[PDB]
């Protein structure tokens, strides 16, 4: 509350560390469904169904331009990528499986880096 603060967690390396995580997601072999925005002219249903599209390139641009206020808003966009993928793709598809695998990979890196 006013003039009463919990001790200051060092957040000065968060930007660099989110960048490193994102590089590791970018270079994973199962990243291919997620590297670029879904082409809304060429994929029927996507525009109407997926209210907030997200992809790695879009996260990389937001990161590089100071559009994440803190590391939690960065994790929310990453998870949005996987949540979208589960919304649109059967679990038993190449892309459905890619999404589960990438989410697992992300969540481990997140915990090991920050928890």
């Amino acid at each position: 509350s006013m003039s009463v603060k919990k001790p200051k967690r060092d957040d000065s390396k968060d930007l660099a560390l989110c960048s490193m995580i994102l590089t590791e997601m970018e270079t994973h072999e199962d990243a291919w469904p997620f590297l670029l925005p879904v082409n809304l002219k060429l994929v029927p249903g996507y525009k109407k169904v997926i209210k907030k599209p997200m992809d790695f390139s879009t996260i990389r641009e937001k990161l590089s331009s100071g559009q994440y206020p803190n590391l939690e808003t960065f994790a929310l966009d990453v998870r949005l990528v996987f949540d979208n993928c589960e919304t649109f793709n059967e679990d038993d598809s190449d892309i459905g499986r890619a999404g589960h695998n990438m989410r697992k990979y992300f969540e481990k890196k997140w915990t090991d880096t920050f928890k």
